[PDB]
């Protein structure tokens, strides 16, 4: 308000729109997000019944206990608007910017990478909450440690072990039970996402532009990638939910074992 300088637009959209800023008190860096009234569907409310956008009392829900998941430092109301402070890395780019960059990843890279998201994702349903919109546009890399962080919990839900019939995060990201039936349950959801994608990280962009391509889900590979990477997406994009892996069997894949540490990783790939 007075609290924070503004700095210039990181970004706009169905999310509203996001500004760089800096809070003036100690310099710390902030990501500001204005959310239009309007365009908020979930409300959820604080337990002393202030009335919330439903990202926010997710945010407070994982802001607990990690650093994969981006932390809610302040929120405001204003007449048509909320606006939130988030935590800030500097240096960082947001994975859609990198692999638009650099292509399709190297294998190791990628595995350090997806593991992260493996953990962020993990600590989002241990803490109930279901994110809905795991894609590559929604992780940060901080560039100097490289440590990864997921975004935006606009288009996410209290974890629940029913079906949802609800969405509105990516419908590439979406998997066929959605694109058929407008119904799917959380945890299996949250996976084919995840081999949705990895394969955008191993390959450079994601296998499946339109409904007819998600729903027969037949996966072809247009760079050289192993046969033990190509398991794995293949086993998270199975057809029938059931047949898709638990996060702890996506953990101990052949694939997914000797990952690098973050530092590790930073000083290897991003230098
Ligand atoms: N949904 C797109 C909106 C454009 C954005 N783009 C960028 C580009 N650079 C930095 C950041 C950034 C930095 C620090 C924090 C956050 C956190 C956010 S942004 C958001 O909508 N929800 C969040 O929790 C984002 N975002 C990619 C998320």
């Amino acid at each position: 308000e007075s609290q924070y300088q503004v700095g210039p637009l990181l970004g706009s959209g169905g999310f509203g729109s996001v500004y760089s800023g800096i809070r003036v008190s100690d310099n710390l860096p902030v990501a500001i997000k204005h959310v239009e009234k309007d365009r908020i569907s979930d409300w959820g409310e604080l337990p002393n019944g202030t009335r919330v956008p439903m990202e926010v009392v997710l945010l407070k829900k994982v802001s607990s206990g990690f650093s994969g998941v981006i932390r809610l430092l302040d929120w405001f109301e204003r007449p048509d608007s909320f606006v939130l402070i988030l935590e800030r890395p500097e240096p960082v780019q947001d994975l859609f910017d990198f692999i638009t960059e650099r292509g399709a990843l190297q294998e190791e890279l990628a595995r350090s990478f997806f593991w992260q998201v493996l953990e962020a994702v993990r600590h989002c349903h241990n803490c109930g909450v279901l994110h809905r919109d795991i894609k590559d546009e929604n992780i940060l890399i901080d560039l100097n440690r490289g440590e990864l962080k997921l975004i935006d919990f606009g288009s996410g839900a209290l974890l629940k072990d029913t079906v949802y019939t609800d969405f509105d995060g990516t419908r590439v990201y979406s998997p066929p039970e959605w694109i058929r039936y407008h119904r799917y349950h959380g945890r299996s959801a949250a996976v084919w996402s995840l081999g949705i994608l990895l394969y955008d990280m191993v390959c450079g962009d994601i296998p499946f532009e339109h409904d007819e391509e998600i729903i027969r889900g037949q996966v072809f590979f247009r760079q050289r990638v192993s046969s033990e990477c190509q398991h794995l997406i293949r086993w998270c994009l199975a057809l029938r939910p059931s047949d898709r892996p638990t996060f702890e069997e996506i953990q101990n894949h052949p694939w997914m074992q000797d990952v690098l540490l973050p530092q590790e990783t930073a000083e290897i790939h991003l230098h």
